[PDB]
C-alpha cells in the first residue's frame, strides 16, 4: 500500500527483472502517496510479484510543499536520495530493466535526478511517467538528457503547475484514472519493447 521498499529489502541473489522507483507528491504519505499503489498493482499483475520490485523514494525526501519553489523544484537532499536508489539498483541488480515515475514535486525530483544520473544508469531506464509535472513548461515537456520516446507526461488541462505556475488547482488532484490505466500501460509497453516477453 503506501510504503514499498522492495529494492532496499530485496535479495541480491534473486533480483527482480524490473525495478520501479517512484517519487510521491507534496505532503503525501508513505513513500508512494496516492498514485504509486495503483501503478504498483498493475505492474505486479504484468510481471508477477517476484518479477518487479516497487521502490518509493523515502529517506531524506520529505515531500515538503515549500521545496517546490527551490531552483530544481525540489531540494538537493531529495535528489541525492533518489540518485542513491538508482545507484543501489544498478549495483544490486545490474541486469534489471529500470522504470521510473513521479507526481508533482516527485515529477520534478524524478526529472532532476535523471538529468544528473550517470548515463550508463540513465540509459537503463526504459520508461518514465510524470504526472502534474511542475517543470513541464520550463523543460518543454522533456526530461533533460533523456529521450522523448521513453517519456510520458500526464498534464491535465487547468493544472496550473504544467503551465509554469505553482498554484494547486483541482485538475492537479485528478490523475487517479491515468495512474490506473495509461501510465502502467506505457511502462509495461516500454519494458516489453526492450525485454521482449
Amino acid at each position: 500500500r503506501t510504503t514499498r521498499d522492495d529494492l532496499i529489502n530485496g535479495n541480491s541473489a534473486s533480483c527482480a527483472d524490473v525495478i520501479f522507483i517512484y517519487a510521491r507528491g507534496s505532503t503525501e504519505t508513505g513513500n508512494l502517496g496516492t498514485l504509486g499503489p495503483s501503478i504498483a498493482s498493475n505492474l505486479e499483475s504484468a510481471f508477477g510479484k517476484d518479477g518487479v520490485w516497487i521502490q518509493g523514494v523515502g529517506g531524506a525526501y520529505r515531500a515538503t510543499l515549500g521545496d517546490n519553489a527551490l531552483p530544481r523544484g525540489t531540494s538537493s537532499a531529495a535528489i541525492r536520495e533518489m540518485l542513491g536508489l538508482f545507484q543501489q539498483a544498478n549495483t544490486k541488480c545490474p541486469d534489471a530493466t529500470l522504470i521510473a515515475g513521479g507526481y508533482s514535486q516527485g515529477a520534478a525530483l524524478a526529472a532532476a535526478c535523471i538529468e544528473d544520473l550517470d548515463s550508463a544508469i540513465r540509459d537503463k531506464i526504459a520508461g518514465t511517467v510524470l504526472f502534474g509535472y511542475t517543470k513541464n513548461l520550463q523543460n518543454r515537456g522533456r526530461i533533460p538528457n533523456y529521450p522523448a520516446d521513453r517519456t510520458k507526461v500526464f498534464c491535465n488541462t487547468g493544472d496550473l503547475v504544467c503551465t509554469g505556475s505553482l498554484i494547486v488547482a483541482a485538475p492537479h488532484l485528478a490523475y487517479g484514472p491515468d495512474a490506473r490505466g495509461p501510465a502502467p500501460e506505457f511502462l509495461i509497453e516500454k519494458v516489453r519493447a526492450v525485454r521482449g516477453s
